[PDB]
């Protein structure tokens, strides 16, 4: 198998095996031996060497370089064999294993040469293993790292290098950066943990945005310290867990850091209100609403006393102070229907809380802030049921406590009562349509809703916001005028003359409240609405043409 050409040649016919012997006989006792190279096994070294490198060329021109190198070993030029195979890149486990015959340094050169060759054949782990035998750990780690064999690079670095070697620490960070790039956040968190940088591990887990990922990042943060980070992470998990109406999942995430104690009350009020809402909307419902098993205002106070131990007024203040600091954005018209309700419930929570510690002034301000938020977002039905839940009877039972010119917060009381009548008037309107029992007695109570000062001021803010759109239109088109400045003076100077109270507290659109009353009035002939119809008519003319 290793000398195949001569093996067949000496198996020829006896015709050519007889001239073969006589050529051999003559040689011992010379161009006739040239043709018969197979007689090298019997004559001398020189003809045997010529014999061996004719089986060489023939192990190459057959596709068996492994046999060619084995033949070259017999001649005794092992050092020269490796260099030849190095140039043409046919080094193998067999060749390197025979390398130390020439010498140790020949083996040293052979493995590095074999390592370089194995790289070009996409054999990187094997190449790195050979580099380890040369006692080149840093080169082996660098070679694997540069080819994104991070798992194998770490294993060799972990086993061979010290745990605190900067080479090892960088491997985790380098691998974590790659894994984080393509959405493998969970594993990339472990790489940062291995890199003894725990803070970055929690944040990477948070970057997923998933509810479970948010929770585990919060728990992971708490283990390594990072208490202020854990609270922020747990809160975000709870906010995401109400997006699926998981009211038991949401409240457990708030049990992590115990600085969320203030936010626990909000999610309790948010849950009970949402139960109060979906109940009297479709008279029944089960929409994966995972409720707990625990007068609306007294119903949340009772639950707060039991489920959260909020009985004595000592910690009413701490809950109030911990909650009054947090502010939310302006809550524009477009906003998720679940986050918007949470923002309202935060202001509602302060309202009931202030009601507990006889803080009537802040109670109306917190209530007003909750109503306004809902009104500003256009969610009229939510604004209406807030009054139903928190002011079930009316609004006069708060006037005696503070509204009798007792505190400077009664301007805020007027806004809250004005918004209450706004819903009452709208309701009275839809009652006239398909979806008199209300009685005219109640109709002559919206008189406070028709405030000329609030009507004029909302008219002034209309032109000013309009003026800032006529000019902003013209400068936009660039890429009546003299009176336009004058009309600002008619308004921008006018609303400056009002008391600071008028501009401090919002009001319902008096012009809109004047449309509905006239519009409602169009169903009942022979009413005349006393002076109320005329006053609404007069107000419409004065601020409606503009």
């Amino acid at each position: 198998s290793l000398l195949p050409l001569s093996t067949s040649l000496d198996h020829r016919s006896k015709e050519e095996l007889h001239q073969d012997c006589l050529v051999l006989a003559t040689a011992k006792h010379s161009a006739d031996v040239e043709e018969r190279f197979h007689l090298g096994l019997f004559t001398d070294r020189a003809t045997l060497y010529r014999m061996i490198d004719i089986e060489g060329k023939g192990h190459l021109e057959n596709g068996h370089p492994e046999l060619f190198h084995q033949l070259m070993l017999w001649k005794g030029d092992l050092k020269g064999v490796l260099q030849t195979a190095a140039e043409r890149g046919e080094l193998t486990d067999n060749l390197v294993a025979m390398a130390p015959a020439a010498g140790y340094h020949v083996w040293l050169w052979a493995v590095e040469a074999f390592a370089k060759q194995l790289c070009f054949q996409d054999q990187y782990v094997k190449a790195a293993s050979h580099l380890l035998s040369i006692h080149k750990v840093y080169e082996a780690v660098e070679l694997l790292k540069s080819n994104h064999f991070y798992r194998e690079a770490i294993a060799i670095a972990k086993a061979r290098l010290r745990p605190e070697d900067p080479v090892l620490k960088d491997l985790y960070l380098s691998w974590g950066t790659v894994l984080e790039r393509d959405g493998h956040y969970a594993v990339a968190a472990k790489c940062y943990l291995g890199a003894t940088c725990a803070y970055d591990a929690a944040k990477v887990l948070a970057k997923k945005g998933d509810a479970a990922s948010l929770r585990t990042a919060a728990e992971l943060a708490a283990i390594v310290g990072e208490d202020e980070l854990s609270a922020s992470l747990a809160l975000r998990c709870a906010q995401e867990l109400l997006l699926a109406n998981n009211w038991v999942g949401a409240q457990e995430a708030l049990q992590l850091h115990e600085s969320l104690q203030g936010q626990r009350l909000v999610f309790c009020l948010l849950e009970l209100l949402s139960r109060h809402l979906e109940e009297k909307q479709l008279s029944e419902g089960k929409s994966s609403s995972s409720y707990h098993t625990w007068p609306f205002v007294e119903r949340v106070t009772a639950v707060w006393k039991s489920i959260f131990s909020l009985d004595t007024p000592e910690q009413y203040q701490e809950a109030f102070q911990k909650l009054q600091n947090i502010k939310y954005p302006s809550a524009t018209n477009n906003t998720p229907a679940k986050q918007l309700l949470l923002h309202i419930c935060h202001d509602l929570t302060l309202a009931v809380l202030s009601q507990q510690m006889a803080s009537w002034d802040e109670a109306v301000q917190a209530l007003l802030r909750a109503v306004v938020r809902s009104y500003d977002s256009g969610s009229f039905t939510i604004m209406q049921e807030v009054y139903s839940a928190f002011l079930p009877d009316g609004c006069d039972h708060l006037r005696d406590k503070l509204g009798d010119h007792q505190s400077p917060a009664t301007p805020a009381f007027k806004s809250l009562e004005a918004f209450f009548l706004y819903g009452r008037l709208y309701e009275f309107w839809w009652s006239l349509s398909r979806p008199t029992e209300e009685g005219e007695r109640m109709l002559s109570t919206f008189k406070e809703l028709f405030s000329e000062k609030h009507a004029s001021l909302q008219n002034s803010q209309r032109t000013v916001a309009e003026v800032q759109e006529t000019l902003a239109e013209m400068i936009r088109q660039h890429q009546s005028l003299p009176e336009l400045t004058k009309r600002l003076t008619e308004a921008n100077q006018r609303m400056a003359k009002f008391p600071e109270s008028i501009k401090a507290w919002p009001f319902p659109d008096v012009l809109e409240c004047c449309l509905v009353l006239l519009l409602i009035r169009s169903h009942f002939p022979g009413c005349l609405a006393q002076e109320m119809q005329q006053q609404a008519q007069e107000l419409l003319q004065k601020y409606g043409n503009t």
